[PDB]
């Protein structure tokens, strides 16, 4: 499956997954998010949820 815009529910789940796995295991994190691949999770984290 392929998803486009992120929902608030997905963002919340991503926050919890990064807390569990850390910001380097993107492939494992993506396995828990339907329709998402590792790079999408990485970009959502660095650009929107945890900006510099
Ligand atoms: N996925």
């Amino acid at each position: 499956l392929i998803k486009g815009p992120w929902t608030k529910e997905e963002d919340q789940r991503l926050i919890k997954l990064v807390q569990k796995y850390g910001p380097k295991r993107w492939s494992v994190i993506a396995k828990h998010l339907k329709g998402r691949i590792g790079k999408q999770c990485r970009e959502r984290w660095h650009n929107h949820l945890n900006p510099e």
